[PDB]
């Protein structure tokens, strides 16, 4: 039961909101949090499908603000599972106690601001309605499900499924004909779980993602002693970076190079895995002939990956630069079709036409199928915002304002809506980064001004429409310098049907926009206005 009055309101309960309770509380203020789900962890709460495995590696995707965190808290494997990932954030909010400050089963729908008293008020579905000075958007860039642009959906007999709203309690696919509908990311790690228990398994491609390989391997517990030594400091050192990681950057470019030493450069990392091929070079998403380059070779492991050549091809990506779409790490995903039971449906070639009850209805052929699999994606960035009717000055509603494409202020806070926050979201770095760095950045230089909003004795915090205008500018100026709005992907909004095709995210480093914000609250919070 969520308090009347408060100073913050967060809303979301995953790695964000979480810590901008903690840190609410060590500085001094009323702050209280509501949350859809049932308990805390957000993505990795909801995202319980099987093979689910974070893709930055442990030791960096983490919390660094607390040392003993990070002294006490033991990763096993070079990337995490879902499950490991979900007790580490059940640890953290158990040694914060931070449920007290958490109400759960509860979905906030609508929020409007007050002129009269510089407020927010903010309404549920239980009927709560909370007052509150600022409002904290903490309800993530990868949160609404969304389900493909398919009729006879609702008809389907059998069993039907989306992983990012899978169920709590393991699900068995044991001697069934399954089909999978989505190869991104989701996809490609479900898949071959499923694979090793079906019977028969469709695999429903529609454009085909790069993915290159994880190489999973067991930590060795006498290097994350040492590494505990120096813990804070190899944090810090990721701060420093474009991508919040300790990924290498290539100071070469790839078309500088000779085609033997591109091979052995990039074959030592298909052999080491992760994603930190990316950059191999300067300019792999500055230039369409370097790209292309980086992205041959990878095509061509993928076709030395499966015996049957036909069924190879329909696996290389084709059309968009590679990274441009999200970069997927495998494992033994294309080595999965190799198996009698698995199937490749690829339908660019054989369109999907409609769900039957029986299965799904290509142009070619129909597929029959007791369970149903959908691995189709979110509304991402703008879509749980979305789902709330927030009003701000003039009755503007937020969903109106945005329709073209995200407007912000550093992505933190927009024009005609003072005392909100997003974080990690549209016109920052968000989910181009490690997002553990992404949000404690944000989480901090939000609350932290929070903080210097009240010992000043201000109470009105909003962001002047024309930097608002100049950095909307900015982001889209940085992102034509890349490769990366001339590819539908959700970072587009490309995968919600009828959303405009903008690139919503800031490019330019983490580093690099982390030292903006720095200055920015430095001169005061140049380009706000308080009052
Ligand atoms: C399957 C998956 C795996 C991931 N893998 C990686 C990875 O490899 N590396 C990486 O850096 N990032 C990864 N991400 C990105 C991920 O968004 C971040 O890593 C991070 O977990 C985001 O945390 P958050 O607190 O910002 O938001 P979330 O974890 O997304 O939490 C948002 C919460 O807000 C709640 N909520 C939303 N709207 C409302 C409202 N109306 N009322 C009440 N509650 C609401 C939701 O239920 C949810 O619990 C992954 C994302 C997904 C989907
Ligand atoms: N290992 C990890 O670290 C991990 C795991 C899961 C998610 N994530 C994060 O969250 C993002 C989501 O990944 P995701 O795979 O869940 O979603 P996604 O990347 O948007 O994948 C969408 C997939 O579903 C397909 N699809 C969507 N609509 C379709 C339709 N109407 N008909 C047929 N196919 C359709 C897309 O094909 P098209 O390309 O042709 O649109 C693509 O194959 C990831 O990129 C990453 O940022 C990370």
């Amino acid at each position: 039961q969520p308090p009347e009055e408060v100073d913050v309101l967060v809303v979301g309960a995953g790695f964000s909101g979480l810590y901008a309770l903690y840190r609410l509380r060590e500085l001094g203020r009323s702050v209280h949090v509501i949350e859809t789900a049932g308990d805390v962890g957000g993505v990795w709460y909801w995202n319980r499908y099987p093979g689910a495995r974070c893709d930055i590696e442990s030791i960096e995707y983490c919390y660094s603000f607390s040392e003993e965190v990070l002294q006490e808290w033991n990763w096993t494997e070079r990337y995490a599972s879902q499950p490991e990932i979900l007790r580490y954030i059940n640890f953290v909010a158990d040694k914060f106690d931070l449920r007290s400050g958490i109400t759960f089963h509860t979905t906030v729908t609508a929020a409007a601001f007050d002129e009269a008293t510089n407020t927010w008020t903010v309404d549920t579905n239980h009927g709560d309605r909370i007052r509150a000075r600022y409002l904290i958007m903490a309800s993530g860039q990868l949160s609404v499900p969304q389900l493909p642009n398919f009729p006879g959906l609702k008809d389907f007999a059998g069993n039907l499924y989306h992983t990012g709203n899978w169920p709590h309690e393991p699900v068995d696919f044991s001697g069934q004909r399954v089909g999978v509908i989505g190869t991104g990311s989701s996809g490609i790690q479900v898949s071959p779980q499923i694979a090793k228990q079906a019977a028969e398994l469709f695999v429903f491609q529609r454009t085909p993602h790069f993915a290159v390989p994880a190489r999973n391997a067991p930590l060795d517990p006498e290097f994350l002693a040492d590494l505990k030594k120096r813990y804070a400091e190899f944090r810090e050192e990721s701060r420093n970076t474009p991508g919040g990681t300790h990924r290498y950057q290539g100071p070469k470019s790839a078309l500088e190079v000779s085609d033997e030493e591109l091979v052995e450069t990039l074959e030592r990392y298909w052999q080491e895995g992760g994603p930190d091929i990316l950059a191999a070079y300067r300019d792999i998403l500055r230039d369409r002939d370097a790209n292309e380059r980086v992205a041959e070779f990878i095509r061509n492991k993928i076709r030395n990956t499966v015996r049957d050549p036909e069924v190879a091809e329909r696996l290389v990506p084709k059309g968009y630069p590679f990274g441009t779409k999200r970069l997927i790490l495998e494992i033994d995903y294309y080595e999965m079709f190799n198996r009698d039971n698995v199937h490749l449906v690829d339908t660019l070639s054989a369109p999907i036409e409609t769900i039957t009850p029986r299965g799904v209805r290509t142009s070619e052929r129909e597929y029959e199928l007791d369970s149903l699999v959908l691995a189709t994606g979110f509304d991402a960035l703008t879509g749980a915002l979305f789902k709330i009717d927030i009003r701000g000055v003039g009755n503007v509603a937020l969903k109106e304002k945005w329709a073209a494409g995200p407007r912000t202020y550093l992505g933190l806070s927009t024009a005609g809506f003072p005392n909100l926050f997003f974080i990690a979201g549209p016109g920052s770095p968000s989910a181009l980064s490690n997002m553990l760095v992404s949000i404690e950045q944000h989480v901090e230089w939000v609350t932290d001004h929070i903080a210097y909003m009240f010992k000043n004795g201000l109470t009105r915090s909003e962001a002047v429409l024309e930097k608002e205008d100049e950095w909307v500018e900015h982001v889209n100026e940085i992102a034509d310098e890349t490769l990366y709005p001339m590819t539908a992907s959700w970072y587009t909004g490309a995968n919600v049907p009828g959303k405009p095709r903008v690139f919503m995210l800031y490019v330019g480093g983490f580093h690099r926009y982390r030292q903006i914000c720095d200055e920015v609250a430095a001169k005061g919070y140049e380009g706000f206005v308080l009052t």
